[PDB]
């Protein structure tokens, strides 16, 4: 099983999320990101199934990336119920900014606002290596 769940947007967040797995697994964290583990089977099941299993949830936050969440309130987007999944679970939750701008609570299912509440790392393209180092921090 996986010490690192990746929870990222597909359209904004992919090289982030890659960069980020790369560096993890480096420094000898087990990660999990879709392109590499989920195999076959009903994803959506396999895809909770992996949250469950990974002790941290590493959530990337590029631009935009929770508005698909918006107003999503039969939890049919895959990172809302991402989120879900590692709230509902107590996972070690770790949000990653990119650009992101913070919404409001109330625009947010209230299954997933209390994702707001966790303390993120700022990204920053010219600190990568403290960046990582802050990451690897935060991570159990
Ligand atoms: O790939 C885009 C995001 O949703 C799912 O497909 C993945 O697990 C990732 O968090
Ligand atoms: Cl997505």
């Amino acid at each position: 099983t996986p010490d690192v769940f990746i929870s990222y947007r597909r359209n904004s967040g992919s090289q982030l999320a890659s960069l980020l797995k790369v560096h993890l697994q480096l420094h000898g964290f087990s990660v999990f990101i879709d392109v590499e583990k989920l195999e076959a089977g009903k994803f959506e099941d396999k895809l909770i199934q992996s949250v469950m299993g990974a002790r941290n949830f590493v959530l990337v936050l590029s631009p935009g990336a929770l508005d698909k969440c918006m107003q999503d309130h039969d939890c049919k987007d895959w990172v809302h119920k991402e989120i879900v999944t590692a709230l509902s679970c107590g996972k070690n939750i770790v949000p990653i900014i990119d650009g992101f701008e913070w919404p409001e609570p109330q625009v947010l299912p209230e299954d997933m606002q209390a994702v707001l509440t966790f303390n993120g790392i700022k990204w920053s393209h010219e600190y990568q290596e403290a960046t990582i180092e802050k990451i690897i921090r935060f991570l159990q």
